[PDB]
């Protein structure tokens, strides 16, 4: 009957595939600490997702022909043997409205090429979206991963990364391979928030993140094998 | 040092309010499963939140006036010596674009009131709200919990209640005073996504879900009498 320690089939041959997503195109003057803030992002992720298990994968958007070509790989290739699929949306903070509008329909693409209609390799298994806000996506089996509720306070990037992807890392290194994900996502949830300010103007104010789960199972990523 | 599994204080003098809140108003004809399936839904939560230890309220919108008497109540209540809050927002599936536009301003509103800066007595503590929909709410240690996604589908109401009602409270019953709240949140997932329809509504699942800024574990274990 039913088995509230139900957890997700991880036994598949591969892990899955770990996008790693830069927005880059329509923000012009990058700053010193936005430039090695979110080289430190990306690197720091393909190394706690690499130790997982995970084939990392890293796109940017500045070159529109190598996105469509990278993209159409990742939507088209099968995950059949596969545990789980996830993708990280990295962005900047101080970026335009032009910047901004278009993250949103970066968004809104890419969760949709992996719904269950489009993508039938992947019914039935974790999709997770990690995303460094600058939303309503919604699916079965979906993760969703907020650095900040739109509208809130978001710490500015510095030569070390975003205090979002800083505190991910740091859990997914300690406790990746053991803790159930979702319990993970709330370590960071509490991180995130018990940081402070040194920018005199923020002062008081706090970074508050959010995941929103359609998950149906527990999910861990033990080392495989 | 750090404590993965550190979880909210619940030692308090009361566990504290769970506010049923009956969406009623702007209905413009309510059919006899309708009626009874609020009302099954109703004192389904009332039972099973009232063994969790919470004080239950229930209001409906239908008098103006004695509403905001009420909501002013509960809302300026001190909750110093309680451990939580709750409030489960009930509507019925086949409304008017009044009635659903209504319920968006409501359900703004009454999560507003509970924000860290209106009610100081729930501060760090758990604000849980549990929204039958027919959304964007946030704030630190909020727990939102919704029947469906923003625009998908949803089972209709039967004479014994909702399908998310029931299967939230078959949960409560059997797993709420030993399950972490969303580890229970996720069983629901499971049970509501599973359940098949019997017309118009083939291949159809109703797909839950919960956007978490909890930062620590939730229990609900059983109170010092």
């Amino acid at each position: 009957m039913f088995d509230p320690a139900k957890k997700y089939k991880m036994d598949h041959r591969r892990r899955g595939i770990a996008l790693i997503f830069n927005h880059e195109r329509f923000f012009w003057h990058l700053t010193l600490p936005e430039r090695r803030g979110t080289c430190a992002d990306r690197d720091n992720l393909t190394r706690r997702f690499s130790d997982l298990g995970f084939e990392v994968k890293c796109f940017n958007d500045l070159k529109a022909e190598e996105l469509l070509l990278k993209i159409h790989e990742v939507s088209t290739v099968s995950h059949a043997d596969a545990d789980c699929f996830v993708c990280v949306f990295l962005s900047h903070g101080e970026g335009n409205h032009i910047y901004a509008y278009d993250a949103k329909i970066e968004i809104q693409t890419l969760t949709g090429l992996f719904k269950g209609d489009k993508c039938h390799s992947l019914v039935g298994k974790p999709k997770i979206f990690i995303i460094q806000a600058c939303t309503l996506p919604a699916g079965a089996d979906f993760l969703m991963c907020y650095s900040v509720a739109e509208g809130y306070y978001s710490h500015r990037e510095t030569v070390n990364g975003s205090w979002y992807i800083q505190d991910l890392c740091e859990m997914l290194g300690k406790y990746g391979s053991s803790l159930e994900f979702t319990e993970l996502l709330t370590l960071v949830n509490r991180k995130v928030s018990q940081r402070r300010v040194d920018d005199p103007s923020a002062i008081g104010k706090k970074q508050v993140p959010c995941f929103a789960s359609m998950l149906t199972k527990k999910l861990h990523f033990f080392p495989k094998s």
